[PDB]
């Protein structure tokens, strides 16, 4: 047999990978350049710029454009076979936007083979430096964009998300604020993730639904630019950035410039790409009624939504792998750091003994309830830790073990309740995904396990983006729209199943549920 294969790339933060998957759907090549290692030149720090204001993140634009040159050579010095790829697709860093100068397109739609990307689109940027999903410097867009449309929540029931600094149309709106004239001087504006598209079509890609929701713009509900928000942002952006796409679609075929320089097939396609959150969801193959735990610094919460509930809190996205429905990320400031410090202050300083914890505490922790918040949480609006008995009183501490219990069953518990607020029920068929390093730990997934009542399975994602493009790819080889996701990845690497509910869970937290969240309640209403 002929090895065929999709690529799914990444242009992430810090690098560009790619990953080349077979058509059993084995990942069987890696690789990756590194910005301050790879192209120090540019002078970044973890692959950005952080001005002097603390508050502006940026990169520069040529160099993502550069490192594209550098790995497909490398692919290429390294005898990658271009000729087996079929099709290709991939994730951008959410939120991050590029500003094409009057004129570039004639540029990407005139590439010679003989010559670099970066050589020959080195004048075709309005903006150099990028705004990145680390930008925070656009509050004052976020509070006029959410004025202009009636409010924060009349922006979310609209776009999914209330104003955040890092979404698209409040950069968007600071550049043409503070920068008219390179504004005026904007033919196209893209999210790195259709930038990225449009680099392999050698021509611009249109923003697909599920990235194009990471802006403050798009209308999740009719898949439309939401005219209220365009205006409320800059003048004249519906023509910069086009109709808007369903996200498994065939954008284009590769350009001719790829298979002249490295040999890729005349027919191979180009997937739309999506955001790097939209594309794990696809890598980890959710369904409905699935969720996903990304445990780590920060804890994300990917979801699957029929019917989304958009909030002042979450971002409510369409989904890349079902554009009639959508996704929901919930992130939690309060992370592994809480842990780290719980296990350190209440157990031996090893995840053994904090294993042990759980394991000598009963579900429910006799009635105590925790709230671990030493950074300001993003999940609610919340500060401090907040520690209560079984009669509902404050306490100013736990006994250790059950200090480690109530971190943890509350963590949860908590993931549950907000997702519940946007929407999310668990379902019969719910599958739960847990990744990162406190996945490791089966006591701790036993809890999540518990408290949900359903099943956790345990994945790696150190490439899910990438790997969920290349899914994505075959996704539109294999038939796209007209055949469901699901049926396409079956044969996918399956995760192992780490935790099932234990007989009486579903008792205990249906009880204790409604609780945590009246004293999350009351802490909140203390707050203001
Ligand atoms: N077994 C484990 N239980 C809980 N957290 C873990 C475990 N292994 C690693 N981690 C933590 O996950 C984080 C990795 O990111 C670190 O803070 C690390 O301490
Ligand atoms: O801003 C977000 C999500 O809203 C980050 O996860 C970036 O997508 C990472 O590149």
């Amino acid at each position: 047999a002929p090895r065929r294969c999709c690529l799914g790339w990444d242009f992430s933060t810090q690098q560009v990978k790619v990953v080349a998957v077979d058509a059993e759907l084995n990942v069987f090549y890696e690789e990756s350049v590194h910005f301050d290692r790879d192209l120090p030149e540019f002078g970044t720090q973890g692959g950005v710029h952080v001005h002097k204001d603390g508050l502006t993140v940026t990169s520069p634009v040529l160099m993502w454009v550069q490192a594209l040159d550098i790995i497909l050579e490398k692919m290429k010095a390294s005898g990658f076979d271009f000729s087996q790829v079929l099709a290709l697709s991939g994730a951008g860093q959410q939120h991050g936007s590029i500003y094409w100068k009057a004129g570039a397109q004639q540029a990407l739609t005139s590439l010679s083979p003989d010559l670099r990307l970066h050589q020959q689109l080195q004048d075709c940027f309005s903006i150099s430096d990028c705004p990145v999903w680390m930008d925070s410097s656009t509050t004052a867009q976020c509070r006029q964009l959410e004025a202009a449309v009636g409010g924060a929540q009349a922006l979310s029931c609209l776009t999914g998300s209330r104003a955040y600094e890092r979404f698209t149309g409040n950069q968007i709106a600071k550049i043409y604020q503070q920068n008219p004239e390179a504004y005026s001087h904007t033919e196209r504006i893209s999210l790195v993730s259709s930038f990225a598209a449009s680099l392999f079509l050698g021509s611009y890609s249109p923003i697909d639904y599920s990235d194009g929701s990471g802006m403050n713009l798009l209308q999740i509900q009719d898949k439309v630019w939401s005219q209220a928000c365009l205006g409320a942002c800059a003048p004249h952006l519906e023509e910069k950035l086009s109709p808007p796409v369903p996200s498994c679609s065939v954008v284009g075929a590769i350009s001719s410039y790829y298979v002249q320089r490295y040999g890729f097939p005349p027919g191979c396609k180009v997937v739309a790409f999506t955001g790097d959150n939209p594309a794990s969801l696809a890598g980890m193959r959710l369904e409905e009624g699935d969720i996903a735990v990304s445990l780590g610094t920060s804890d994300t919460l990917f979801l699957w939504l029929q019917e989304p509930m958009p909030a002042l809190e979450g971002h409510i996205f369409c989904n890349p792998v079902d554009s009639q429905h959508y996704m929901a990320l919930l992130c939690f400031k309060n992370g592994s750091l809480m842990r780290e410090k719980i296990r350190n202050e209440s157990v031996s300083r090893s995840w053994s003994d904090f294993s042990k914890a759980l394991q000598s505490t009963e579900m429910g922790n006799g009635g105590n309830l925790g709230f671990y918040f030493d950074v300001m949480e993003i999940t609610p609006e919340i500060i401090g830790r907040h520690r209560f008995n079984t009669e509902n009183h404050k306490v100013a501490a736990f006994p250790g073990d059950v200090e480690v219990r109530a971190l943890i069953e509350g963590q949860f518990m908590a993931k549950r309740i907000h997702a519940e607020g946007l929407g999310y029920r668990v379902m019969s068929k719910t599958k739960i995904l847990a990744t990162g390093g406190a996945s490791h730990n089966r006591e701790i997934l036993q809890v999540l396990a518990d408290v949900f009542d359903a099943p956790v399975y345990v994945i790696d994602t150190a490439n899910s983006a990438c790997v969920g493009s290349a899914y994505r790819a075959f996704h539109g080889l294999a038939g796209g729209t007209d055949v469901p996701f699901s049926e396409v990845v079956k044969l996918a690497p399956n995760p192992r199943l780490a935790a099932t509910p234990s007989p009486g869970a579903s008792q205990v937290y249906e009880a204790l549920l409604p609780q945590y969240a009246k004293l999350e309640q009351r802490i909140l209403s203390q707050t203001r």
